[PDB]
């Protein structure tokens, strides 16, 4: 099974927090796919 992706603190960079965004949207397509 696909592996949940590191969860990042409240203090994230918007754009590491978006990586983050990414990283779960793509647990979700893998999961699915799983």
């Amino acid at each position: 099974p696909p592996k949940k992706p590191k969860k990042p603190g409240x203090n994230a960079t918007p754009e590491k927090l978006a990586a983050y965004e990414k990283e779960l949207a793509a647990y979700e397509k893998e999961l699915a796919a799983y």
